[PDB]
């Protein structure tokens, strides 16, 4: 059973969420398995950022165990601006667990080195999820996105335990049950960063959403990038902490890791500056 | 000086907000002053519903200084439902204080009766409004909307406190500064009630926004309304509450009402339902 373990309130530089595995903390990068049930392709995610916030939360990949925190710019929190006519995120954000964007070799279908971290996911369900959550969910397409020329695929997925998982299969389904989505998704990678005074991004194919299988290959590749990576075999790992407490096999293996991990400090969430509420129209 | 005096948690069927002037409760609908500066057309608008937000808040016209409620649908709290792209109301929602909807008479731009209220008013500045906030703007247009066939006028205003506020002066400008807004704006209240199972709804003009001077009109008629109102002179107030502690010369007034209020209540937001996170794609 997997639980979250809070350190200081949220919206500081202090904020940390490790996931739990049966009240002990693991890595959230390497210790959750990317299969929950992999000839069903049901994928493990790690919720980093829920839909229609700002907070750019995410696995933190030079920190023990890799919580979760807020990314920073200039020593200064950061907050992902809104977008006319988006607020915050418009999908549940996060990524797969023991998977790697490859940021030493440059990728073929994008001719771009790759981000050098885990692939990453938007889970389009109903409900709006939790940082630290790790939600069940199938795979129904992927975007090639080229996020300041680099390789950045985002997978199109749903939980399970939506009430529309059912009827969705493939990505032709997104369009089905949720029209606009996949345009409205194009845009908003495209486009989030413009207000930070960043340049437009842009996408392979046209910004073609490849189907269900296309993703499924791209998730393979970034997990065996992984496998080498955490088996200590990357010619650059860029520093990553690749301390687990689950893989026996892999040298920076180390069950003691998470006993050092300090006890829950849940605080109530710290008030963001009033400058994050203006919507831009860019 | 206006001030909010809170009852209750937000959220709850017990939630109530007042507006005070120098700590003492005044009526929300007739004690607020409609012009904070006449001779420069800078009006006083009563915010109900901060930007981003569901709860269907409003000035209760049946409670003695009709201070802001939540609506209720069957017993339970009503919100309204997340319309894709949107997310919940796109506006800072609220009304103008001494003004009122004719219902007995049937408006002639529009062919029909007005809604029994306020005049509405969203305000499209880019920090988020808070419930019983009182903020002085300028009239930029208005937006004849045909609610579930009844008279129902939106002023889009801007708050002199914002960023943009010296660069718009008439309709125009929204669409310079706030491109695609006006269009979001026509869908909005076209399709928000489709999820509760009424007809959507139309515009008169095809949609079109009318300028300042054409608003400034709109609302002075509203505004007379509202003094043959709150003289008792309509020939049927619906059986609003018309008691004021301002007006000394109407047949309602009542200093005595103010005293009546009991005091701050203050308690944290109590949660919504996971539901109201859904997203309706129609
Ligand atoms: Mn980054
Ligand atoms: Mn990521
Ligand atoms: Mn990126
Ligand atoms: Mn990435
Ligand atoms: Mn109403
Ligand atoms: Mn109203
Ligand atoms: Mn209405
Ligand atoms: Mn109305």
């Amino acid at each position: 059973t997997y639980t979250t373990r809070q350190i200081g309130a949220k919206n500081t530089l202090e904020y940390k969420v490790y996931i739990e595995k049966d009240g002990k903390p693991v890595s959230a990068f390497h210790d959750i398995p990317l299969y929950a049930d992999k000839e069903n392709n049901i994928f493990n995610m790690v919720v980093e950022i829920p839909r229609w916030t700002n907070a750019k939360l995410e696995i933190t990949k030079e920190e023990t165990l890799n919580p979760i925190i807020q990314d920073t710019k200039k020593g200064k929190l950061r907050f992902v601006r809104n977008c006319f006519p988006h607020h915050g995120y418009i999908h549940n954000y996060g990524a797969f667990p023991q998977t790697w964007e490859d940021p030493n070799v440059s990728h073929p279908e994008t001719k771009a080195v790759g981000d050098n971290e885990p692939i990453d996911v938007l889970e389009i369900g109903e409900t709006i999820a939790y940082t630290g959550q790790v939600k069940q969910v199938k795979a129904l397409g992927i975007m090639a996105l080229l996020d300041e020329g680099e390789t950045d695929w985002k997978v199109i997925a749903i939980d399970i335990n939506d009430p529309l998982a059912p009827k969705l299969n493939d990505i032709e389904d997104v369009e089905k049950y949720f029209p606009g989505l996949l345009r409205a998704t194009n845009e908003w990678f495209r486009i989030y960063k413009i207000p930070d005074g960043k340049p437009e991004n842009q996408f392979a194919f046209s910004g073609e959403a490849k189907n269900k299988k296309y993703a499924l290959d791209i998730i393979k590749e970034t997990h065996d990038s992984w496998k080498q990576l955490i088996a200590g075999k990357s010619s650059d790992s860029k520093g990553i902490d690749l301390t687990n407490v689950t893989l026996p096999d892999t040298p920076t293996y180390s069950k003691a890791a998470s006993d050092a991990i300090p006890p829950a400090s849940l605080k109530a969430d710290a008030p963001i500056d009033k400058s994050i509420d203006k919507w831009f129209f860019i």
